[PDB]
């Protein structure tokens, strides 16, 4: 896992505070200055620039960036400024909050994050927002989608140790028979297989599944659309195989067709900039025969594409 953003060598929080102050101060705004500085500092350095900005000027850097900037560019800079430890929990709170629910952010983050990451997300969510992530998810979702989400939210998959092939055989069968009935009959049985087994066990299951049916499990669950639970099952199957591959694909489908899902583009670009965006880049090129760069550049404009291309 290699990230695309790294600590800037020779950082001076005070110098960077003053540069940012100068870019904003007075009539107008110098976005080029802001943009090139904040995509080359790490998230933790940005936090030190904010601290230093308030000691020197008594102003809040994020409110100033929200006042001075506009549109998708403002959305991206505000996302970059969010402390890394708060961001997935923030995005989770905003998919739940209000009327309806953005199931896409819920599935994405709960299926692509590791048990370590989730233990930490549930802790910072509680701290920050006062309610349990579990109680807000249950407050907002229904049926087996809710159940599988809660199962994944316990952050208790089995450990990667004994490949119990008897259990590999049995679970492969169970999934096969669940596959043919289009993931609509024994939901309890497969929610436990998909949510509770080790990543190594399930990889061996997905293989034996293929030898039993001739094809890949995502083919049967595939309706890359329609039905919350199917969409989650597909996000889990793809993340068991490769989280950088699954994230590269949501990125791809954020730009394919008319429009752009700029919210997903900003969310995956920002949240993974210092975790695995390099690996996601590799996966993108290899699976889609285009680089992430080229697609971003075709699908985005202005200061917002300059900043994205610098984070890519
Ligand atoms: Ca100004
Ligand atoms: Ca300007
Ligand atoms: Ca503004
Ligand atoms: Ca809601
Ligand atoms: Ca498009």
């Amino acid at each position: 896992l290699r990230g695309t953003v790294t600590d800037f060598p020779g950082f001076d929080e005070r110098a960077d505070a003053e540069t940012l102050r100068k870019a904003m101060k007075g009539l107008g705004t110098d976005e080029e200055s802001i943009l090139t500085l904040l995509t080359s500092r790490s998230n933790a350095q940005r936090q030190e620039i904010s601290a230093a900005f308030k000691t020197l000027f008594g102003r809040d850097l994020l409110d100033d960036l929200k006042s001075e900037l506009t549109g998708k560019f403002q959305k991206l800079i505000v996302a970059l400024m969010k402390p890394s430890r708060l961001y997935d929990a923030y995005e989770l709170k905003h998919a739940l909050k209000g009327a309806g629910t953005n199931e896409k952010v819920l599935t994405e983050i709960i299926a692509s994050r590791t048990p370590e990451e989730l233990r930490a997300i549930k802790q910072v969510y509680e701290e920050e927002y006062g309610s349990s992530l579990e109680d807000d998810v249950v407050g907002d979702t229904s049926g087996y989608y809710q159940r599988m989400l809660v199962v994944l939210l316990q952050a208790n998959r089995d450990p990667d140790a004994g490949i119990d092939e008897a259990q590999v055989e049995q679970d492969a069968q169970a999934l096969f028979q669940a596959g043919e009935l289009k993931w609509g009959t024994d939901e309890e049985k497969f929610i436990t297989i998909f949510g509770t087994r080790s990543v190594s066990h399930l990889r061996k299951v997905f293989d034996k599944y293929m030898t039993i049916s001739g094809f890949q499990i995502e083919e049967t669950i595939d309706r890359e659309t329609s039905g919350n639970l199917e969409q989650l099952l597909l996000a889990v199957v793809k993340s068991i195989r490769s989280i950088p591959a699954y994230l590269a694909e949501t990125l791809y489908y954020a730009m394919k067709g008319a429009g752009t899902d700029d919210h997903t583009l900003i969310r995956v670009m920002v949240s993974r900039s210092e975790i695995d965006l390099f690996n996601i880049r590799k996966e993108f090129r290899k699976n889609f025969a285009t680089s992430l760069y080229s697609m971003i550049k075709g699908d985005t404009s202005g200061d917002y594409k300059k900043a994205l291309l610098l984070l890519c």
